[PDB]
């Protein structure tokens, strides 16, 4: 069989060094010249590293000059193969990735080496078994030693880390483009929701965060003369609209004295400037189409779904919610990107995904009057918890 | 036996610009699936890529290159020289959004083609009460093309308005001139009415006192449909509604000598209107719109009333959206009777549906909610 | 592969209506004559539907007469093939089935022909699919369009129904054989039990339809001189008979005083003429030749099955209570005909099978003293309650 | 090799009168099924014809023509033609009842010559404890013939005159002289008799307390079989019974040195009994009768008591009505115990069956039925 | 096919006879002459069961004394093949298994030929069938009527044998070897655990049986100058001995002011002669290594299993608690043999192997301060039941 390894991978991580030498820092954490498969390639990882070893950067021409003292420079191919290694790059930009998986495949080579060697000192060595029996048990456990991948990230970092963290909670305002709730909160904590940005605010049993949600909604909607499109694919239209009037100006079984309060709340919104979108288990594929021709004929501001499971964009197998609810969070941000605005998509819980991962900033709902938001994850923002009254539905 | 509809200029547009951006994958992914595919190589090709982002992974070419390596389909697709192919097919790579359109409209189609053919076929060999088979058919359809703008709210609030006028201050037609007119404003045309009511000593009654002043108060016509009872059952039911008669008969052996005039009056008022029953157990799909179909057809049509682990919550959702589907198809108001013991996906079709002295309530709206 | 049709069933409804003109009624209620597959029977049913249109009667001339005047009388096979056509028919009765069969074949007929035709509209159109999607969607409702089967009997007729029907309850008495309980029940209401018919008491929890079964069964034994055979599945010989003793004159734990009271109930049925049997889910066969004997040697009178289910006629599989019980439901139906005598037999409850069909008889009962029979269906008879004091055993 | 029992002539007849009349269909399935038939076409017919009338459809010719056509197995069968050839065969059509039940002794018998031929081949190679397929094989042959007259209540009568002749004012003997004897007149002769206790802290003293009494008091002998303890344990016990002794040993260390004298006496009244006890843990269908069997051939026979999802409640039916069939097969009154946590159909197969100071009460009967 | 049969064991069975006459007691018991295949073979033991009719003993002579009258002596093969029969044996003991086996074949041998004349009496015989329909049925329960092995040990000798088993009750002490608890218990009742003795208490839910194991074990430890070898596989080394400390000397979450009581108990031990063993769910095979070595250098005495199931020899399917146990359990019994010392294995229950034929000993424990031992197998000792108090942990 044709020992495990990616010629093409090698190439990539080693040409990535040429592209930048910040490549020849995180190729060299996981990898060593000799755990490169092709034997030229060895060479040409050792000799750049001799070459940036000396303390001389790494171009072309300074990795062909160690190479040719020991004149492999022939064997290597020449700096004709150098060049062409440097082409043999799809974006020198994650090198990590090319050398995981070489530090992968010929990692699980040395497995196939090491037990294929189990198996003849088995056949021949058959003298005194206990000692095997420990014996390839540590050879084994041996080349589970080698996976140069973990590091743990002391403890002194995540000190100063907190610290002006807490320093970079000791700011003004100046919300940027976005202007949300109470601004102690979302506003003030990180300038109410920039653009481009994937919003994810975590609820749980008896959804608050449709309310709070709708909130933020109308408040960027009677406030500045954005557009904030709002995808309800729980609730209809007519029940989400009514619902956010005794929202904005104080029922259900009644016959009301104070129809005025009604049209106050009903007048509020006449800036509107909200597009209401309910069809229920709607495609992610049209949130976008939608979504965006609004965006071409009346301009945007923000998006906000009701529910991020009920999407589920469509294809191949569920595989117990992750796959297909993490292909679908990563479209969200793909989304917000291309449409330059932010996004809110409200969760809950019973890891629901990778949405975190895709998360520009993820907030959850706390409480048993007051409830208060913690946010979890903000990128290049604080952390943040903040409280506002809440009551029945403000 | 002719040549299928394919797509692979469009395909390998999609292919490629993957290649050249990680957004392009998300975009494809965005509409179509690798079984969408028709090239064997590009399937599996499409399936790979899915298989590095859905692993966390970038995607460009080395990646890829690398997984479709793993399990060994490199030399399958077509090496690596194919898929620098693909790379090159395309320089610029944003416009995969209309291209890879493209990939999917022809993919459809081969899934129509199959899923008719496969019913041809089907005709053919399985004779298994036509019924079935006819009524599979058109599911199938359903079931290929509708899986494979946004609300005016200053306008939802338009709705919000002429509701609240109807709260303080007709169209199809309801019982007396209570509540329950203004609150629908008659209760008509083609939209789907559910009206639910617990084991409350079977509230069939409401359904029907409806049906029956619809056809014998307003001079308009009315398709009931009992499922569980008999015809007999109801219209004798139905003059206990007319003669407030303390309902039974035998009530003196044969019926009460004094009261006789009553059932001649009741059965006299009740004859002249116009109300079509049918108590065919079990059935109402199919043939209820192929028999009111035929009755609109004929003399107009009627405000119609029906009474009454995996491979049972499902069902009841087909026949919810039908009974809807009907309603718009014959421009018909069609009132069916639910039960509670929720019970499917009815509130997400229904229009305007309704829970049950006592009194009633209403729920979701086409007009004025909750009284 | 051949196109889906019964030309034999064709011959059937159309030679059916040469043996009866009230076959052409039923067959072009369901039938149009295109709606033929073989072309000649179209045109011998168009032409006996122009010709029965005319207001003349249709024979074996007159749909000749019609027939020729196109000339296609040569074509059909001339009146050789018409009067074949007549002999081809095993039964002019139950024509519908036949038409029925012709509908359905030809019906399912242009199913394949409208998809085969959204097939070719696949590969050739592809100019705008959005309109095949709704397109070919339409063209299958289509085919579901033209079954004519279906009518709604309107309200006028059952409302006339429900009248003649407490007209025909408004009569005298007369029972003309069978005499069972207390008059105003059975008796009066249906004659006490006609021959050759089959009845069904629907019991429910606590079987009281043994009580009822075997009340009505002393009662048709000690009164008139008929032999009443009973087959009691359920419970012992012994059994039944002591159960019937207190019944009829009144315990179980206990020490007697009134042993006379006993021997009147014991002399009671001395008169007898009750053979009863309780072999355990026995054969309805052997229910029929035990049955039939007795009545060729000593004489008849009428049946009671001590449980409907119990009995299980053997054979193939099950089904969910429906195929095995229904078979053995009209071997009910054709004993009491071929047994002339009529036949009670018990079910309960939890569509039980199709016994309803078979039924002549079908009565319930219902309460909680006193309860009270309601008979449903009652073939040639009224419809009907009637109620009984029933205390602990009569 | 040679030919099977073939009866096609009555075949054919059959086939043919369902044609000729419906009536002639619900005859013949009252006898047999599809299976049946021998020839390959006249099951299919048979059956296809069947499934006609299960559809509740009409019978005659037609539908089971185009029924046959369906799922095709017309020109299988043997054409139309063929079908027509079974309509001429027979003229008139009521003897079908006996001309069908020709089919079915034919039948049977390639039906046993199957089942016994299966026996052979089991016995050449299976060797899995002869105990099993030995009795397996009785078992096998049981299942075949039973399954593919009425009652004279002036008699019966007789039989509650006989009876309660009894339960105003001897034939096996049971205990003393009190309600048990005149309950059963002795409790005797090769019938079953279940005395059901619950976990009524095992009710098997009146079991054995009867058995002695039928040995020790009667002169007459007993076998009985304790399945779940040993055979000291229980003549031990019945000592118990015997000396009245407040029951155990080590009462004084070996045991009472002045009550030593009952033991004697306890032993010497048992010795001159005889009593046939066995423990074999688990065993009693098979061998108890090849024991009783034996020991009646030898001595004569006594009065014997036993001990104590979907393949489970079955079995301990078959064994239920073995014990029954052991007693007329033996002419003997076998007395079984069961337990109450009813258990299966032993009050179907069982006579006198019995449940269980306190007090007794009989259950169904042969006699004198509760007291 | 080769009609069911096994020459080898009916030459085991019948050779056996001339090993020992013994043996054609025990073979007559179960087998008849012609009950064997070979023909030769049914006349060598016809003819010994003529011969030993007579009166006179068998021997190799005797029975070709018989057989030579009728002169078949020279169709069996001679004397020379009578010696060969006695050769063929492989242990005259246990020929109740080889006749066990001949009478099973040749038993099983007509079960063939009888079905087979029924398989012919059913294509010849078609006449009348209701009579084959019993016929057959009794012919098959005839073939189960000859199977010899079964007979009713009376009553009368377990009633003798219950008194000689008093009168065995009654008699003096003298502990042969083991000296264990309270004499009346285990010690006077059976002379205190013999050598090669397997032993098994019964506990149940609250396992007592493990503080009455090891007081067995101290007491014999502190006792005797014997070594006692102790696998406790359930609970830990240190456990064991303290529970066992608190048990001779009177807690948990204590601070003790009598130290000393438990040094009087820490003293007490340190005669020892205990060794404890407690890694869990231990291979029987390492039980029998173990405690065998310690013979052979220290010296032992006898030996505790602490639970007797948690040992699960391992190898093959385990078949619901019966298979792997039984092989276990004898394998415990070879050992104790194998090992001359008494071995107490712990047992409970929620027939739970064949540990009870293995057992010389088997007790169990029962009780709602006092608690009795109730002793039930005691190969070539009493039954019984003794009681000791118990109190907390002795
Ligand atoms: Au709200
Ligand atoms: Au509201
Ligand atoms: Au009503
Ligand atoms: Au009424
Ligand atoms: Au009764
Ligand atoms: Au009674
Ligand atoms: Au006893
Ligand atoms: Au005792
Ligand atoms: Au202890
Ligand atoms: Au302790």
């Amino acid at each position: 069989r044709i020992p495990p390894q990616s010629i093409e991978a090698e190439q990539a991580v080693l040409g990535a060094v040429f592209l930048d030498p910040t490549a020849l820092t995180l190729a060299s954490e996981r990898l060593i010249p000799e755990d490169f498969y092709r034997a030229a390639h060895q060479k040409i990882f050792h000799a750049m590293l001799r070459v940036a070893d000396k303390g001389e950067p790494v171009d072309l021409v300074t990795v062909t000059a160690e190479l040719a003292a020991l004149e492999q420079l022939e064997e290597v191919g020449g700096v004709s193969y150098l060049s062409e290694l440097a082409d043999s790059v799809p974006t020198a930009a994650n090198v990590e990735y090319y050398a995981r998986i070489v530090e992968e495949k010929s990692l699980l080579r040395r497995l196939i080496r090491t037990a294929t060697s189990i198996a003849q000192d088995g056949y021949t060595r058959e003298d005194e078994i206990d000692v095997l029996l420990d014996e390839a048990e540590r050879k084994i456990m041996e080349v589970s030693q080698r996976k140069h991948s973990g590091a743990f990230k002391n403890i002194k970092d995540v000190l100063v880390q907190t610290y002006d963290n807490i320093e970079m909670l000791h700011n003004r305002n100046g919300d940027i483009t976005g202007i949300p709730t109470g601004f102690t909160e979302l506003d003030r904590m990180t300038s109410g929701f920039q653009r481009s940005d994937l919003i994810i605010v975590a609820a749980r049993p008896s959804v608050g965060k449709t309310a709070f949600a709708l909130n933020i909604a109308q408040n960027v909607a009677t406030k500045t003369n954005e557009n904030v499109a709002i995808f309800s694919l729980e609730m209809s239209a007519q029940q989400l609209v009514m619902r956010m009037l005794c929202a904005e100006g104080n029922t259900g079984k009644l016959t009301p004295e104070d129809w005025g309060k009604l049209t106050m709340a009903m007048g509020s919104l006449s800036n509107a400037g909200i597009y209401i979108d309910d069809t229920p288990s709607i495609r992610v594929s049209d949130i976008r189409a939608k979504c965006r021709r609004l965006k071409q004929e009346s301009g945007l501001g923000m998006v906000v779904i009701d529910y991020l499971q009920l999407i589920q964009g469509s294809g191949r197998n569920r595989e117990n919610r992750q796959q297909e609810v993490s292909e679908i969070s990563r479209s969200l941000k793909a989304l917000a990107r291309e449409l330059e605005v932010p996004v809110i998509a409200l969760s809950q819980l019973s890891e629901s995904g990778s949405i975190e991962q895709d998360a520009d900033i993820v907030a959850f709902l706390y409480r048993d009057n007051i409830i208060e938001i913690i946010i979890a994850k903000q990128r290049n923002g604080p952390v943040g918890t903040v409280q506002l009254a809440f009551i029945k539905e403000y």
